[PDB]
């Protein structure tokens, strides 16, 4: 029973964020800033209802969803694309498929210990992020 992802989580590693961004066609001036930033993830979860915020000094991104309920996602101030998104549980891993113009786009997010793991995929690029839970 590790489905409870509530908390504030601070990034400690970010592997291949460059390649993921390039796969999304982010221009190199934007990538040059974005690759350097420490991200924070704030998750407010009530059962299968999620409200999430990913924040940095450069850009913030909010996405809210209910597990199992397809929704329209506009990735505003990221790559600015429209996708149909569905989040499901695979065991205690939260799995998102983002169907749209990019093939094999989505993410997977799960807890181990005091860490939150997030693997972002686009095409043949995978970015692996790890966040540490912030205290009180
Ligand atoms: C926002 C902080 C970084 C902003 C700088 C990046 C700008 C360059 C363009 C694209 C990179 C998109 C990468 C972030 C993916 C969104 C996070 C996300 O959807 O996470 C899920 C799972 O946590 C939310 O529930």
């Amino acid at each position: 029973m590790t489905r409870d992802q509530n908390g504030t989580w601070e990034m400690e590693s970010n592997e291949n964020f460059e390649g993921y961004m390039k796969a999304l066609d982010i221009d190199f001036a934007t990538r040059k800033i974005a690759v350097r930033l420490t991200q924070t993830k704030v998750i407010d979860q009530d059962g299968d209802n999620f409200k999430t915020k990913t924040t940095s000094t450069f850009r913030n991104y909010d996405v809210d969803f209910t597990v199992g309920v397809e929704f329209d996602e506009y990735t505003k101030s990221l790559d600015n694309r429209h996708v149909k998104a569905l989040v499901t549980w695979e065991g205690d891993v939260l799995v998102c498929v983002q169907k749209g113009e990019k093939e094999n786009r989505g993410w997977k997010q799960w807890i181990e210990g005091d860490k939150l793991y997030l693997e972002l995929t686009c095409g043949d690029q995978v970015c692996r992020q790890v966040f540490k839970k912030k205290l009180v």
